[PDB]
């Protein structure tokens, strides 16, 4: 009867619920450092990872991300031979960093072998429910065979789940159940945790083991990314904000005179070909990845400057939030003004 | 006196106010059990019941519901003779389960007499106010004559009301005051309780007596059903999500080049006129055509299996006794649904 | 002391769309409950409804219709003293019906009140923007002194302190509402107000201690709001917009895009003020709703259903026993129809 | 302790609250609307026009001063041009006029010219008032011009207000992100809900006898009253002054309605004249300033009359708020009635 009475006690927050409180600062946005260390064999210049989705990251995107100082995860919706080849294609081009997504299946180990042979830097054990026993066991099975391999496991949204994956052998934990722009998990199954609260809860546990977390999904604007990092995440994972980029898979298509690209959930009907937990759609074309990355990092620099963070470590450990209502949100966006042109970082 | 200061102390949540929290899980959605026991003689393989509304459930729907593992409540907007024929029709169709709705009226027993002869499996004593004395007196009057008959009573939204119905003879209690898609009770009378809190409060009381509660109304997506079952409900009742299937009463009509089917509240002007001083408490409308019932049901159950899998629930009871929620704001809701992307294809379980 | 500084943001407010009335044990059917109500021995109404004292809401034709329905009408003050006195006499001679008249806080207040009393008016409505103003208190005291037996209704107020002040001044009815008006912009232009349900509840709390009835004025857009207002401690509610489009309300029916509408505007709007201070209301139009009888039946019927759910035999049980439950915006969306295409229009919804 | 305090703070904005009516023996006609920001800076009306290139130049500053207010000459022009603007307002009857200065190396050079032009106040105008550079720049100016009115901003915290007062500023400007044209809270994720920001800053500034300026996010006259009631001596407006005839730029016609350009100083357009923290848009033409001012001051007199405030100091010390939900706000505006004509003080 303790489980019965504790059903509705927990409370969760997401990005649009909060703002970062300005702090004393003697650092300029130009001066701040945005480097992150996921592991001793995996370091990034910028805290950005492109999602391992069929409409987001393949060879070209992974190469582009690695060159902006980020990281790309090759999706698993292709043959083992195809993924190992694309991973190699990224490694061919200057010894850039590259990751590959692997699902929890029978052929999982076989796929990982061809990936490790292709000198992949990290594998992403992707599953909808990262707190499942099957996922945990497969992490252990993989950890045993490759102790020197970077293992990124997810997705989870609780501290209990984070501890479970870390103990299984995961050195990076991916956080996010339902916040995705193309996701319908919370709608069709009713399951999830508000992403900021999820990140905070998991980071609270991950810190105790010196393990980094990845904030994955739900990021609409560059400010959301700053919030995610300040909530405990080392690095974020983006899907929709990279999907309209030239380097992302798919072809540019015209709808009502504008340029779009296909963006679909990996749990959508189209991506599968279980009940679907994703949606299919399109996002505006945005040209080269460099322009989008520049606005994102530039937003992050401004944010860190406001908070007085010389590095992301200070940001995670010192940044304070303040909660706001819907009226606060509307004030936070432009209001009572007819916007006449698009800014490079707004709509 | 002390009632004056307590006017605004109570707080209520609904489906869009919360989310289910993922937990340890050794079970796959493929392997979960979705069966339920409502009574000694009533067992459903899926937790679904189609509403007893004149635009939702008749003989054809009740057959299709039963063949899916669910239950259909034949509506009362027809003669006593007609309703008995349809109950009999569902029964002759291979031993399928079938329910039937009865209103709190003078000739209620007469309707119930003909329903029992036709071997109806359950009777729904449906009122707008389940905590009315007339309904309570009716349940006793029916339990006395038919000690073996499955009686479902409603609608209620408070623990005290559930206690009254259970002690009166009801062996199943139906929860829901105002959450209906077609319902204006809360708007025109100002009375109601947010459904998820209602389900939770009623399930709390009914649990003490070993009595199942039905979550009736307010469910628009499959996730809302999983939340309702996790809140303490044994089964759920759907009107809106069933009103568009092929087996539902009424014919298809065209809007925007696509097909729609009529759906209206039983307290709407149209429904009251067919059934017959009271002011209406529902609206008349239409919902998208969705084809055969099997497709809708498969989506519904599929969402439940996934959600139960997330919670690590091997069966519905574990989910009822262990599932934890987390409260969220409007921003949380906005994030929960798809966002900032233009959808190009309707998903089988989304819009 | 730093008290006033530290208590600035302490209070919280609730409106109709923030709450629901909780269903309770009921030994009564909607057709059996009594909706009658007493404001004073000389002023008893069969239905808890008063039509607002506005130039686009209540004149003689409206006051007569309201009274015949068992309600009350307040003749507005945007006319000469002689005219308003005539309007009262007309209603009073139309079968001996109850009729009220609005009076403002001006120098000629006493003159106008003398005429209305001479015309045998039943209630005087001392109407001002700020009921807790010193000018209002004094005017109430003057009138109570000259007319010890005259019904005095004073407002508007939104706090208990204000309510206590008008009661001690000599008012036997207190009207509540600062800003909730559909037509109002006071909260937008002055930044001043109190969420109407909390307002009614705070003022009723004070007024209960004195046996003074309270009127819930403005903010009511559906019949359920009226039930909530009455359950929050009000004896009677006052309506503007829901009565604005009936046939008996002032103003001819105008045609806008085929559909027939009726002008409804704030008493503090630019147009009304003409018939130094900036506007605190807007000018607009509402759909023509036909005879008052059809609107009243929907409202009363909503109340009967409401009282039925709460197990209230009369309005006194409602005020004393009815409990609310607070809900989020998600709760409100569930409360209204949703995820359906409305094909026809219910007599009591839009 | 720093990690666990991240989400404890709550913030309020204008649309979250209402002013509670109090006992009153004062009529709106009789109230005192004056304000003293310093010994050498007194306003007959609590209004300041924003230092933006689409809000305030010489013509706006003149009109504002003659109404009893103040105009701030923006800095998107040469040192010589700005000194001429200040002089222009000065030879128009000896009117009060302020000028905007940013934190650059040549800031002193510009200030030297503005002082020579007999300016009444210089506004040290930056995105992050709690920056060390801003604090240092305040010290330099105070050390050279001990009698010069220095407005320093912008800030949103008591700690930042304290630091600016300590640095030598004699007026503090409050607001991080509430601006109608502002995207700072969206792109950088940083900010504090304005009404709480004013209150938190006034609480500190009260101790030093320093007045604060509530800058940004005011869309109706009632918002201004709330801002003042929350502790502000005076408010600064942008969008409500940008469609005024005396503002820079000219009138454009779109579908019969007249408009005027309004953009943030952080927008691409203004910067061109880092990533942007504003947008470019347009507001409706409102005609001569006197009409907008009349409505604003009249709403304030209404509010003060409701609160029983004879003067603005009474309002600051005594006015009480009540919190409300989105249903409260919805009720607070006109509702369920189709508006047939524009009121002078509403949309
Ligand atoms: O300067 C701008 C953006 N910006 C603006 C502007 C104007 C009004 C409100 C907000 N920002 N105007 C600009 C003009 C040119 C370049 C950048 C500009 N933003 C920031 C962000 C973080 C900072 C941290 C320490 C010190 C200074 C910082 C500045
Ligand atoms: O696999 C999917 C849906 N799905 C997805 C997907 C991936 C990420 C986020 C959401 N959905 N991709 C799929 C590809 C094929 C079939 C089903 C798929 N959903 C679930 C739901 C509950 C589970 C419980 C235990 C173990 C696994 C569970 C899986
Ligand atoms: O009388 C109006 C506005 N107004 C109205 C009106 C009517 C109903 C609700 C709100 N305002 N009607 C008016 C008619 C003419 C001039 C002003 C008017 N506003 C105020 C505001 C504050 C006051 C403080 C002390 C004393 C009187 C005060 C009056
Ligand atoms: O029965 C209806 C309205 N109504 C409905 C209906 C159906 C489902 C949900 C809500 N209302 N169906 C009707 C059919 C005919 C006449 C009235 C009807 N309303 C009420 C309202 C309050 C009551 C209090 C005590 C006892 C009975 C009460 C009944
Ligand atoms: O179809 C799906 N269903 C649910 N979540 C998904 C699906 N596809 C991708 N995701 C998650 O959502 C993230 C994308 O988030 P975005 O930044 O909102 O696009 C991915 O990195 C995955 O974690
Ligand atoms: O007209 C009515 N007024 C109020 N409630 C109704 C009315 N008609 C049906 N209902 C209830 O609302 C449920 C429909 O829920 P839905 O799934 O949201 O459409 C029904 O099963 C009834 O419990
Ligand atoms: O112009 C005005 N400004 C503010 N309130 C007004 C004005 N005119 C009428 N009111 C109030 O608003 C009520 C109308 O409420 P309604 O039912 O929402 O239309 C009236 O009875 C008055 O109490
Ligand atoms: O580009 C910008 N980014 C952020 N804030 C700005 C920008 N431009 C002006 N502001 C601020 O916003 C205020 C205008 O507020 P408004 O009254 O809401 O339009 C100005 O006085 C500045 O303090």
């Amino acid at each position: 009867n303790a489980m019965w009475e504790s059903k509705f006690v927990k409370e969760g927050l997401t990005f649009d619920d909060v703002l970062l409180v300005p702090a004393k600062s003697d650092v300029l946005p130009r001066e701040v450092s945005v480097k992150t260390v996921l592991s001793e064999s995996l370091q990034l210049n910028i805290p950005l990872i492109s999602a391992g989705m069929d409409t987001v990251t393949e060879a070209d995107m992974a190469i582009a991300m690695a060159r902006q100082g980020g990281l790309g995860i090759i999706h698993k919706n292709m043959s083992i031979e195809q993924q190992a080849e694309q991973v190699d294609k990224v490694k061919r081009s200057g010894g850039l960093l590259v990751g590959a997504a692997v699902g929890v299946t029978a052929d999982a180990m076989t796929r990982i072998d061809a990936l490790v042979k292709a000198s992949v830097d990290a594998i992403v054990l992707d599953t909808a429910h990262g707190h499942s026993q099957g996922v945990i066991d497969k992490v252990k099975e993989v950890r045993a065979k490759y102790p020197s391999l970077n293992i990124i496991a997810g997705n989870v949204a609780t501290a209990e789940a984070t501890k479970a994956l870390i103990e299984a052998g995961a050195n990076v934990v991916k956080v996010g159940i339902g916040p995705g722009s193309i996701c319908t998990t919370r709608v069709v199954a009713g399951v999830g945790v508000p992403q900021l609260t999820a990140v905070y809860d998991c980071a609270t546990e991950a810190r105790k083991h010196g393990i980094p977390v990845i904030a994955d999904g739900g990021i609409k604007y560059s400010g959301d990314m700053v919030k995610a990092l300040a909530a405990g995440a080392h690095v974020v994972m983006l899907g929709s904000m990279f999907a309209g980029v030239a380097e992302s898979p798919g072809e540019t298509e015209i709808y009502q005179g504008r340029q779009f690209k296909v963006y679909r959930g990996m749990g959508s009907v189209g991506a599968m070909e279980l009940v679907p937990e994703g949606i299919e759609g399109r996002v505006p074309y945005k040209g080269p990845l460099a322009d989008t990355v520049h606005q994102l990092v530039g937003g992050l620099r401004a944010g860190m400057g406001y908070c007085g963070a010389q590095d992301l470590e200070f940001l995670r450990e010192n940044a304070q939030f303040i909660r706001m209502s819907g009226a606060g949100l509307l004030e936070s966006h432009p209001h009572h003004v007819q916007i006449t042109k698009e800014a490079p970082n707004y709509s």
